[PDB]
């Protein structure tokens, strides 16, 4: 079993509604989170069998209180009988998913960005996550939303460089007909359908292009270089976004991560 763990931002889970479902269709589809994906993809399939979730870290912190807002509807744990990110009572690979919870915050972000402190945080931040996946003895981490970028932790000889892994919505090749990179990524996606890109985002600037109709997930390293690629969500122009997510999520990108952890395996 190669020792697996994960990370993501709660914040980042929130507004992307998971947990929750979501209009779709004219009706309703419950937005399954990544997390709750390969928690059933580890206990249902052999996927299991060559790795074990270890720790599923999270870098949100209560003192922030833009972090407080963002998951107001959850919370930073879990409220008794009220929405949360996956069922509270997940189990994954016999081990309560809950249990797995655990939070590195990011706390530096408290101060302005591009200060000394800001910067001087940021990095005992990485230095905080590389020590304790170590506290893991982690031997493979996943990355799913999580909004801090890393520079330090995928430096040249760290003990996880190679093993860390980004699932990103969209595919990442540079000359890729379908490149959708960035955080932009599902926005771009769905406006290329329109056979229109935004110039400028904050005044919802665009121009004509050719219609885009299709997005993929990519399972790429954080140094990063595509490993697994997968390209299966056609896009429609009536689409809307929460439909987007859940195709992209549910055609492409549930299978780019599992297929690019079982090929993952063997290396
Ligand atoms: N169903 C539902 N629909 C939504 O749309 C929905 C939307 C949200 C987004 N919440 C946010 C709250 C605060 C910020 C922020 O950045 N604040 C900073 C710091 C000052 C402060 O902390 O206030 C600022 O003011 O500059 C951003 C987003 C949360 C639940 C939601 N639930």
């Amino acid at each position: 079993k190669r020792k697996l763990a994960y990370i993501w931002s709660l914040r980042n889970a929130a507004a992307d509604k998971a947990g929750q479902y979501v209009p779709y269709k004219g009706e309703q589809r419950y937005m399954k989170s990544v997390l709750e994906s390969l928690v059933e993809a580890l206990n249902q399939t052999a996927l299991g069998d060559a790795y074990e979730l270890v720790g599923v870290i999270y870098d949100d912190d209560a003192e922030l209180p833009r972090d407080q807002g963002k998951i107001k509807d959850y919370g930073f744990a879990y409220r008794p009988g009220q929405q949360w990110f996956y069922p509270a009572d997940l189990q994954v690979q016999g081990k309560t998913l809950n249990d797995l919870l655990l939070s590195v915050p990011s706390t530096y972000r408290r101060y302005p960005r591009g200060t000394p402190e800001h910067v001087a945080g940021k990095s005992d931040f990485e230095r905080r996550l590389h020590d304790t996946l170590v506290e893991l003895g982690a031997d493979v981490v996943v990355l799913d939303g999580l909004l801090v970028i890393l520079d330090e932790l995928v430096r040249p000889g760290a003990p996880f460089a190679r093993r860390i892994m980004n699932i990103h919505p969209g595919v990442t090749r540079e000359d890729s007909p379908y490149e959708r990179r960035g955080a932009y990524a599902t926005l771009d996606a769905l406006y290329g359908a329109r056979g229109e890109k935004v110039v400028d985002w904050a005044t919802m600037e665009k121009v004509a292009v050719e219609p885009l109709y299709w997005t993929g997930a990519s399972f790429h390293y954080v140094d990063g270089e595509v490993f697994h690629d997968v390209l299966k969500t056609e896009i429609s122009p009536d689409d809307t976004i929460l439909e987007l997510r859940w195709n992209n999520f549910n055609n492409s990108l549930f299978p780019a991560l599992h297929e690019g952890l079982a090929l993952l395996a063997e290396k």
